[PDB]
């Protein structure tokens, strides 16, 4: 029978941390999206469909950025925040930077992560999102607007800019949004 259906390819070292020990992570997204999700281990697919034909439409697309974001290195208990409303996943593809340079690569990982994983950190910190450094993909989860302003940070970083430089920018545009959240709140009540 048609019915909507999410296919989404995961990194074949990752489908475990999709799957999930006994499937109990795979058991845990379909509990609380209303969704049946089948996986496919010999071409690594996992397909996502609504259990019935009355579940939304945001239901079965958040299941399937789960998965997602399990495939892009988060760990399941990161990946479930985006369940929670206004929060989306944003990726930067390092290659779009450093194409095929393996050693340009890990040297701006090496600058996205900073020592201690400081500079990492900073920007979660700076805009309340979730950041994971993969092999060549970074993955961001936060709403539409921090999550937007970390990329930004990333990229500029992966571009070579200070961390100085960086944390100043996220800055002015972090305290620009919540300036505004923070007034809408008060004209509103």
């Amino acid at each position: 029978a048609m019915k909507p259906r999410i296919y989404v390819k995961v990194k074949p070292e990752r489908l475990g941390a999709v799957i999930g020990p006994r499937g109990e992570v795979k058991a845990e997204i379909m509990r609380r999206t209303g969704t049946v999700i089948t996986v496919d281990t010999e071409n690594s697919m996992v397909i996502v469909e609504p259990e019935a034909e009355g579940i939304p439409p945001v239901n079965l697309m958040k299941a399937a950025e789960v998965v997602k974001a399990i495939s892009l290195g988060f760990p399941p208990e990161k990946a479930f925040r985006l369940l929670e409303e206004d929060q989306i996943l944003v990726v930067v593809d390092l290659k779009q930077v450093v194409g095929d340079s393996q050693n340009h690569l890990k040297r701006i990982k090496g600058r996205i992560i900073g020592e201690g994983g400081r500079a990492r950190r900073t920007i979660e910190e700076m805009t309340d999102t979730y950041i994971n450094v993969g092999e060549y993909e970074v993955a961001i989860i936060g709403d539409y607007e921090r999550a937007m302003a970390a990329k930004q940070a990333i990229e500029m970083l992966a571009e070579g800019r200070m961390h100085s430089t960086v944390y100043r920018h996220l800055e002015r545009i972090m305290r620009e949004i919540k300036r505004r959240e923070r007034l809408k709140m008060w004209a509103r009540e």
